[PDB]
């Protein structure tokens, strides 16, 4: 069961692929944004990065909800 957590900043979050505070940042994501959580691992989520595994704080996550949007969107 995937799930999605709001991203929620001030300006925009940025992305570890390790778990400290200051690990490794890769990039960055635009606040807002949904990002898909695959499991969880100690005061970070674990999520499907592009190219590899993002990590990011519990703190920068809000309204946590499952929405995988039912496949074939054009209504019958």
């Amino acid at each position: 069961a995937e799930k999605t957590g709001i991203v929620n900043v001030s300006s925009s979050l940025n992305v570890r692929e390790g778990a400290s505070t200051s690990s490794k940042v890769i990039g960055s994501l635009s606040g807002n944004t949904k990002v898909t959580i695959v499991g969880e691992e100690g005061a970070f989520y674990k999520i499907e990065y592009k190219g590899s595994h993002g990590y990011v704080a519990k703190e920068y996550i809000k309204d946590i909800k499952d929405e995988v949007l039912e496949h074939h969107h054009h209504h019958h």
